[PDB]
């Protein structure tokens, strides 16, 4: 292709978007709308509002060619000025500097404005040697070099730290100048001055970069004043406290010529009777002359993943348009259950939620990926999911969803979404969120099966085999991408053979058959000990590709253990089988219900997403 | 030997203890004192003034002939009225039937009164099947045939169980029914009838005892009021609360006809300025008059493991009086620091807390022997602690301890002394407890060793081995113990190589000698390797001895994870030196003091007593 009308930056770009755009033989000129695309003939005018959607509406013509049209007729009028992913690098995958690349190019073609980084301890700060202390924390020179490169595609960079909890990686190291800084569980001491000498010192870091926005944190400090703070001030208006604090990192902020972001859910934890996010609240006077004179220095976030009706967000931005109009929306892109994605669902409550967005005049949607627990899913799991939101942003519809997607990854937006198969057992009621099998299934014990009643053996193991085979073949057509198909079809075919055994030993154990229980302990047990083992090798390849290698490690860990179990598994079957012992007493237990968060809808599969409570009913970090 | 004025049940203890006091052919007669022998030529009498002060009587008697007297004059007066071991059945750890038999017959011998197993959740309660699920819980049937042989030989048994906090393994269940007994962290609701229901159930279980003599626990509840208890009641004094719900479990109590004991720290950490149990106190008013009325239905007890001197117990006792004179004292046998005991320690201790017992009148002396952080030392692993105590309880001294620690073990209390010998490194001052190289030294990390600066590689590596060595000839005469030092052997061994390897590779790392990385990769790692997973097999060997099955998974877990990152260090020091990669960016961190609690001592060694944080510094249970 030829231009006329590039600058020198935007050719730098376009040469590192060839590989996606392929533009062949045409002639494109740049010259009201977020995105126009028209010409035909060999002949294409582009134009664009923002410099950034430029990548846009180039992966736009380049999609419309690539899809067999000659006429092409597109315009576009985005519905938010500011359209983010923010990438978890706080549980444990830090984003490696080429995959941050990666994820910015692609970013840009879908056309997002910005990119963003969720870091509690993940980053540097002067004399502060125990804060991402062996956990891969970004140096300075880092993150100036992904943001410098998502500035070459006129994209923001906003990093997203914490400011007051969800520090627990930093507050753990039994050190005087450490420990100084707590109130209680994961959350740093209000009224502290060497916190805010330790808030001051993210600031600086951050000041080292080109970008003045920044998201604060501040979700999730439940038990905020509640410990070295009570004993040090007494019982406290803990509302006020809260507006406290976030006017001290506000004014820190300030110094240093920052504008804020702030996740929003303790306003309402702290005002509502039984302390939930999703809540109309009464606000006392005294603290609402506090947030109103906070509401034009903050930019509050409403996050919600969970509901799959408009009415449901308009609710909460009804509640949070109460205490300010300038409200911001962060959706789901779901990779925060195991190691298995949820683009699916992630589609079904952004259709919804961009309803609501567009009814209470959102001006900002961050799309977060978290990745609780250890972050074991890919960081391209997500792909169809972000490209759902900016299809969603730009064209309020999904109806160009395949054709672009194409540009985007190379690769069927179809057979991509299948990634996430090991979740989407047979009959589940698609609106119930969390629900993830690909996760308890692997990590659950083998004779302590904790997660067994929620498993249907024969339909279950049906769905994962037949999975494991299409991706298997999915992998072989998904290019540069191949690599996290095979880590998929890899998990789905070891669930199949590991619930086929679990369930089977239950069996025949109940039923007195020690000649079915040989057969398992001595074919079926070194298979599924060499399936996990070829899935570690496998998984361990994704991960080094994606992130860097602190992290992994608790990931061993995790992987060990369950070999271990295995290991344990097979001998105490032999001892049985061989006579001698005269009963596996952890076969005598009663299984029950793991949980009952969804008894009341019925199904047989739940949600389970912490390690430590699918592997073991015994302790195992506390004292 | 031939018995005058023996009962029925005395004659079969007789019997079974022969094994124990080889008394061969003489004549004992059963007739001031606690206990008095005496005799010549072959005609011993001898008298107590509890029943089963009788088994320590011909403990000393048989210590004296096996000595060579012929003649035998030995009085004792006990300080105490009770003297109790408690064991740990809550960390991972519950005590076989078998092992609590035979506990039961060494504690006869040695003295003890009473028998105690700490229950938080490892007992059946009727319609809570979540309550010790998996966990290896007692049946009633069990703690009655535990009981019964206790009473065999005139000793009580006395529960210690959980009415507050503690519930950890109960409280995680996410079930409405469990959920909602919950105030925060491991703290059951006070004020909740459902919560007192649940203790009702506690009681009925107990009821099927006989004992009428319980530890209520109540100890350790930090957060008491501020959780789901703050969001209903609003903010109450807590002082109050604890009398409050203490109130509730006394009439609980009552109705089923059980006497109580407490743990104390609540009232001290409550009533002082800095929340501390070593502290002076300020009781309000209103919540002494509460006290006054309780204090006259309940013991509390005073547990301290760590003080070196008579004179910091005195002062506790001292506060304690401000709240009641029926004070009962808990002293340690030191078997929490991992899989190694802490005798020594224990001793030091004792000798001086024996002293302010006697000073203060304490009636009841209860020695505990915790399991912190999975149940890793052996349940015999105290024997000498609990002979020591025994010592200073009916003589004051310790110039018999060999002589009657003989009787009771059949072997050199100097030798089983050395148990300790992979806490005891050189130069260690001898007063500052919870040293604990054996559990760090092996659970922390190859490539990110997390507590090597406060190992010295060639000083303590030589100890471990020195130990190794002397454990191992040790073992060939410890008879039936054999195997707990046969534990210790391997594990000194281990500690050895291990911190050779992990020391070496960081040298040979800096110095850029692949050459000698290739060595330590292709010959030392495997070895490594083999002996952790011989450890694990001699350990699996010792735990099934002494245990029940439950609580060994955990264990399996973290051999497992370890064996797993060992593989990864080999892995990733063999792709370096096959130029695969070229740097390992773990072992380019900087290695920083894992703590700084013994800074002020100028220690290199400290103490690192919770597995998850020794093994990563990754995130392994938060979200
Ligand atoms: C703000 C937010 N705080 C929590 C995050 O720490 C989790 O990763 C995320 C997904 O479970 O849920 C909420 S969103
Ligand atoms: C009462 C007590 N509660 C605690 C226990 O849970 C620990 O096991 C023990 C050893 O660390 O220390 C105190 S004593």
């Amino acid at each position: 292709a030829t231009f006329l009308g590039l600058s020198s930056k935007q050719e730098k770009a376009l040469v590192r978007l060839d590989k996606y755009l392929n533009l062949g033989e045409i002639a494109v000129s740049l010259v009201a709308t977020s995105i126009k695309v028209e010409g035909r003939q060999g002949y294409y005018q582009v134009s664009y509002k923002q410099p950034h959607q430029l990548y846009r509406a180039l992966a736009l013509l380049s999609a419309a060619l690539r899809s067999g049209q000659d006429e092409v007729q597109i315009e576009e009028e985005a519905a938010y000025e500011d359209l983010a992913y923010m990438a978890d690098c706080s549980r444990n995958a830090v984003l490696n500097l080429s995959s941050a690349k990666k994820m910015i190019e692609v970013l840009a073609l879908m056309g997002y404005s910005t990119f963003e980084l969720y870091m509690e301890d993940t980053y540097e700060i002067e004399n502060q040697p125990y804060f991402g202390y062996f956990r891969g924390r970004y140096t300075v020179a880092e993150l100036q070099e992904i943001e410098d490169y998502a500035a070459d595609f006129d994209m923001s960079f906003v990093p997203c730290i914490q400011t007051l909890a969800h520090l627990s990686a930093f507050v753990k190291w039994g050190i005087k100048e450490v420990q100084e800084l707590r109130d209680v569980e994961d959350i740093l001491l209000i009224g502290e001055e060497k916190v805010y000498d330790l808030i001051e010192g993210m600031f600086q870091t951050m000041a080292h970069l080109h970008t003045r926005k920044i998201n604060i944190g501040m979700d999730e400090a439940h038990l905020v004043g509640l410990g070295r703070y009570l004993i040090k001030h007494g019982f406290q208006n803990r509302s006020l406290l809260m507006c406290q604090h976030l006017e001290r990192v506000l004014d820190i902020a300030d110094k240093y010529g920052f504008n804020c972001q702030m996740w929003s859910d303790m306003f309402f934890k702290l005002m509502s009777a039984d302390g939930q996010y999703d809540r109309d609240v009464e606000i006392p006077e005294e603290t609402r002359v506090y947030l109103d004179r906070l509401k034009e220095r903050v930019t509050l976030v409403y996050w919600d993943y969970y509901q799959d009706s408009e009415e449901k967000y308009n609710r909460n931005f009804q509640n949070h348009h109460k205490i300010s109009q300038d409200i911001a929306f962060a959706g789901g892109a779901w990779k925060w259950i195991g190691f298995t994605p949820h683009n699916h669902f992630s589609r079904l409550v952004a259709i919804e939620a961009n309803k609501a967005c567009r009814k209470n005049q959102v001006k900002e949607v961050i799309v977060t990926g978290w990745g609780d627990n250890g972050g074991e899913t890919s960081q391209f799991s997500v792909l169809p999911a972000l490209q759902i939101w900016a299809e969603l942003a730009y064209r309020n519809d999904l109806k160009k969803v395949s054709e672009h997607f194409l540009v985007s990854t190379g690769l069927d937006f179809d057979d991509f979404m299948k990634i996430d198969l090991a979740n989407l057992l047979p009959d589940l009621p698609d609106n119930l969120s969390g629900i993830n099998p690909n996760r308890y299934v692997l990590y659950q014990d083998v004779l302590c099966p904790l997660l067994e009643q929620h498993i249907r053996p024969e339909k279950d193991k049906q769905h994962f085999a037949s999975s494991a085979q299409q991706l298997g073949e999915i992998s072989k057509r998904a290019g540069e991408y191949a690599y996290i198909f095979e880590t998929q079809a890899q998990l789905n075919a070891l669930l199949a053979l590991k619930i086929s055994i679990t369930s089977g030993i239950q069996k025949a154990y109940r039923n007195g058959d020690k000649e079915h229980l040989s057969a398992l302990a001595e074919k079926d047990f070194p298979q599924l000990y060499q399936m996990v083992e070829d899935f570690s090798d496998q998984f361990s390849r994704q991960w080094q590709q994606e992130n860097k290698i602190f992290g992994l490690d608790t990931i061993d860990i995790r992987f060990g253990g369950l070999l271990k179990r295995i290991k344990r598994a097979q001998e105490r079957l032999e001892q049985f089988i061989s006579g001698q012992i005269d009963c596996v007493e952890e076969l005598e237990q009663e299984i029950l219900p793991f949980n009952d968060f969804y008894k009341d809808q019925g199904l047989t599969a739940t949600t389970a997403n912490q390690w430590h409570l699918i592997a073991t009913a015994s302790t195992i970090y506390t004292t």
